């Protein structure tokens, strides 16, 4: 259930992120994540391209994700 969606085509993920401890709050039309369809809202975002958000300040992780936009590989723990 800890899926590792890696779908992407370089040029937007199309998601929103909430922090409690970081998970997917919404999926928006037209983005890479929406195209894949598997990372449902509420799934926890565990890893992005082998970078783990564990302990890492939610902001630092968010900035990292900002920085990544090469291909984006998301590891999510589906509810």
């Amino acid at each position: 259930n800890i899926i590792t969606v890696t779908l992407n085509m370089e040029k937007f993920l199309g998601i929103s992120i909430v922090g409690q401890g970081i998970y997917i709050g919404s999926i928006m039309k037209g983005g890479a994540v929406a195209a894949d369809g598997r990372i449902e809202p509420g799934d926890m975002l565990l890893q992005v391209n082998d970078m783990n958000f564990e302990n890492m300040s939610n902001d630092d992780a968010v900035r990292v994700l900002r920085d990544i936009v090469g291909p984006i590989v998301l590891t999510v723990a589906k509810s």
